[PDB]
């Protein structure tokens, strides 16, 4: 765990599948914009991926306010692929706007503290991470319980809100 | 950093204003209730405490789901008597129907990792322990950025819906 | 790593996909029977599974010799589960009639000293173990180069050739 | 605790109340003068502060043979501002002269040795510093028992006639 | 050394001389009863003992409110003796009604954080002590500046208020 | 010990027979060639020697595809020499078309991982080395049972063909 | 090694060949018996073992003193074997009414002190051990120097007579 | 200590009484002549002090052979002064033309090692240095045994002449 | 060295020479009488032994006051009787009354602090040991210059007064 | 010990008596000739010298092969000339023609482990060195047994002419 709020967020890399491909993906491409970085726990169980689904309905709203988002899990980059690659219908993800980061190696959960030992992935982790690296706000949550896209808008906004005015 | 999701809650104690009062208060008392347990930085701001306030206001909407809700921050009881004791018209909190608690020593806000070594107070934190004592959700916010009590009631409402229906 | 020629080999345990369904699985189940157990990188690669499907193809060649097979790589158990449920003509397993045990944690790999730090998955490993548990036989394999059933069949024969004739 | 008669005083800096206003202070801006540099436990107690009124009231009697005077708790500055803004009627400090110094971070009362573990504020101690920032005396009292000006301005007198006449 | 505000008072043992005798005294033998505890630099010295003259003198004052006076220094019993035999017109202490405690092997001085490494004397440092052998009150003094038995006389009276009243 | 799969195979040197003379040999001597590297536990034993003849009689199936044989074990060169002058008839190897190292010291076989602490030999282990020194595969068989020479050329061919073809 | 004058002679055991078959013979099979034990280096090599033959042909003389002789090498079992079987006139043994112990595993030659890291094998060293086991004489050679028959003779005959007369 | 017999006696420096006067001493300030330096334990017992009185008495015996005399013990140079001026009628010194060595902080008594820690003083300990400043002579007495000048002077004279004539 | 003023003297046993024999002697053997016990550097040199023949002679001086003296180096005992045995006229001790303890080892001169490491003998150290086997004197003498018997008397005179006249 | 066959032998020196003189001998002396260099345990004993006479009356036999022969015990050697200078009839060496190096430090006997720790002698080593000062021979008796000159020539002359002759 070597995530600290208003210090810089850990620095990550690795594969990620966007609009259907693998794609390099680290942390520093995202400088000079919000992130919203989050963990949710498997690909392919039988829970409906409604926070993914949803994130990436909603992205223009982030969009709009110099945001980006990112989901993570430590699948790897084929079983994201695959997923995304499976209809809705199917109990898969379908097409999806937001990347897909894979954790494999486990390093970048761990880094996150939301790495959990005894099964192996993670837990429902979200973090909001500033245009300069800066960790702003850690949300973990217990695996049965998802987050608001409302309520990470209404952090993401209040954070640049106290940016510009403070 | 103790604190730690699906694990007992780090056990606090110590003297909180409860009604106008001092009342020694410990985390092992809320057994049995889900508890709202949150830190603040400092009594006698020039910031207005709309937070507390606000889950003050709220308070039945957590009690009509066997909730309480308990404030932190490190200033001594008897700061918080007195800031209770001033009226908001002079910035003071008014009274108030949640416990404060005093962590003069700092334990508690290093015990859950709230602590900030540079300013001597803690940050924006708050905690989702269940009816058994289980740390369920972990919301940690940079200091200008305060809590929805939406979105509190929301994840308490999520977490027993799991406990019955899971 | 603690695999070693001619010591018991290292217990493991874990959820793996028997017949569509998730049961727990143990190395301890097999006393009593030659165990050929291998390690698999990753579902879901653009490779055609070819050496998995040839072990579970012929089965019975195993079964008729006292012998099972158990498959391992990194993913989950609904990796396995999905994968399974991919056809063959999709570079999918199609059904099979061999467990695909779940190494998620990547303990069960690490014990078998078969992890890929860097990667995060496995390479090729396959390990005979014989009735009494204890290990026999160990092949590893960089990535590109799969396995024969034509030579793990003589290796398992040539064992119990040597267990029964003194 | 680094605190030696005869060794410089420990370096000391932080936020003070100096007549309504928070300004920087250190250890350093009294070279030149005299200090009496003394703790006590902590604002808005139900004890009439009495003795840090008395310095303030008797501050020209230290002034006038070029000595200081700050006294210091491990409250905030804010906590401070407070407590001299509440009217020694009603058991506040009313207005003072002497600088308020906070010690929120505790770590000047543990360089000082008058830091309480159990409690998280200081006891009564009290320290005289001479012109060349060389500690001369050490008074620590336990909690309940005072400081008396006249016995401060004796050993001030003292340590002066002692400078002057080898 | 081990002397702390509120833990018992370091035991201490040795030969002092009483009405002119050697006795063997400790600390324990002043159970019951209050005790001020002080240590001086040296005998023989070029300064006249006013100090401890002082606390002779008006000695029936700490009597009568169940107080004892112990003086200590470095030197032998021996020179204490001798001292106590020189009279006060040629630099001698003359008689005396305070025990002089002898701390030779500078343990005592030591265990009370008044011994001077490169001196290899004591500063003068004061201690209050209470009737049940816990430590009150720590005055330590640069060697120029002695101690009022006034303001000692008002310490051990504000004590004693405190313990009973409350 | 410190072979690994795609390491560079860990570098060793010492007397072999080759065609009936000694010679000094070195891992780097077959750079630029694959390398079947193997290690058998004892000449003169009461087993006929058929591995190390079969890869004697094929050897050009290996020379052909630009590959090496070498054969060790923990004898000395002396024994090798004897083994081979021995006429297979009576127990010996006869001549022979592939060096037989020596591993005298035994240091190799550690730094190889096949030494077996108890008995004072190698189990029978084989590894393929390709033509930049790097480590592809790990063979290790308990006592019993030998190996093949199909497979081996079978994985031989498996690893140049993966290095050509992309 | 632990081979130490007038203490115990390390034990050992192993395989030795005697009298064309492979019996397990440790130190303690020759109490009650004055015991000649030597080291030579290898067998197999291009010199004439003069020094194993001359003790071999020569053994009376020290069995009719109540003396065995057992001669060691790392050699294995099996090497020694077939170099007994392998005739005088060929460069071999031929036939040799002494065991020939095998250090397959060094130990022995390690806790002899007789092993010779950097080649593998050992010096000649012959150890002088009596009835009682006790390790009376040492005799340490580099490789080019044998041992005399007649030496060796005279020293059991002088430990023999030192115990018979005082 | 670290005073070795034929290594240079261990430095020293301090205060001294030097005909009624405090001198700072070293034991370099005799280079160039024999030192007979002795430590004695302690100034004003109740024994008169025969042995002082007697080297003081009989200094010549020793400066018309080039050797000085050094006394020293654990008390301060004021005690030593007063000791002087008390008569030897009344078990004073009186005038004395050695000097009064004090070692107040021990560490001259420990670096000779005839420090007692139990007592804090020394046994009675002589030592001869020579005009190099090397140590020639430890007499190291349990303290109710005295020192004799005239043995003092025979080794005084041994010295010499064995320096003198090889 | 562990010899150590007022302790016990080190324990020491070895071979002595008394009248013309092998003797085991103790330091225990001395219980209930004093003992002088001295070192000197080696027999056969040229220097005429003096000391030890002067205690010799006038051993009975030592006796009538219930005093033993023996006499040691790191000589054998072997060497002490051949000295012994050697005329004074050709350079050797003749007859003598005192025992001539053997420290062969060493250990004895090492436990008495009289050892020289870089010339494998000692200097000129004497022992007064008391009745109980507790230290009373230490004289060490660099190695020209020897002992004085009347110093020794004195000494053990002394000793032996003070014990009985309190 | 530090001698090892093969290594440099362990350098020495110290003082020898050679035709009755004391002489400084090194073992880098020797150089450029083979040495026999040998430990006896004790001069002055009752066993006869046996050993020491015959390598000296046969020391041309030696030194016709360009080898030199030092004897050496841990007498002093003082001790060595009274030896020597004492008659056989009385239990002495007589003259002898072969240096008698003193080591009395006992630091030769320890390089060469020859040391017995609990008697403080050797027992009987002897060391063959050649002309490039490696050790290339060692022997160890137990006290009671004597070296044989004959043996001795036949060691040296072995390892000069396989030093010649390849
Ligand atoms: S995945 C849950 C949404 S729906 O497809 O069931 O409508
Ligand atoms: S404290 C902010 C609310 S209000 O009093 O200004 O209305
Ligand atoms: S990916 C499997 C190829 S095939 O089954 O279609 O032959
Ligand atoms: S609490 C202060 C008491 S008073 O100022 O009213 O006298
Ligand atoms: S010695 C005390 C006498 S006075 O200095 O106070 O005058
Ligand atoms: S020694 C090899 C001959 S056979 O056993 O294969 O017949
Ligand atoms: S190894 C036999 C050779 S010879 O010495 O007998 O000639
Ligand atoms: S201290 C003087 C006493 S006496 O020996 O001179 O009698
Ligand atoms: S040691 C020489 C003195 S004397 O015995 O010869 O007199
Ligand atoms: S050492 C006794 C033998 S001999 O020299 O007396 O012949």
């Amino acid at each position: 765990g070597t995530a600290k709020i208003s210090k810089p967020a850990p620095y990550w890399e690795g594969t990620a599948v966007i609009d259907g491909e693998f794609k390099e993906l680290k942390l520093t491409d995202y400088r000079g914009k919000y992130l919203v970085f989050f963990f949710y726990p498997l690909d392919f169980t039988f829970v409906c991926p409604t926070e993914i689904i949803a994130f990436g309905d909603r992205l223009e709203e982030f969009r709009s306010i110099n945001t980006e988002v990112v989901a993570c899990s430590v699948d790897s980059q084929f079983t994201h692929l695959a997923w995304i690659n499976t209809p809705r219908r199917q109990g898969g993800l379908g097409p999806i706007r937001i990347p897909l980061l894979s954790d494999l190696t486990h390093q970048i959960s761990k880094d996150y503290g939301v790495y959990l030992e005894d099964s192996g992935h993670t837990l429902r982790g979200l973090f909001i991470i500033d245009d300069k690296g800066i960790l702003r706000q850690i949300t973990l949550n217990d695996l049965p319980v998802g987050r608001s896209v409302d309520e990470t808008l209404r952090l993401v906004q209040a954070f640049q809100y106290t940016d510009k005015h403070g």
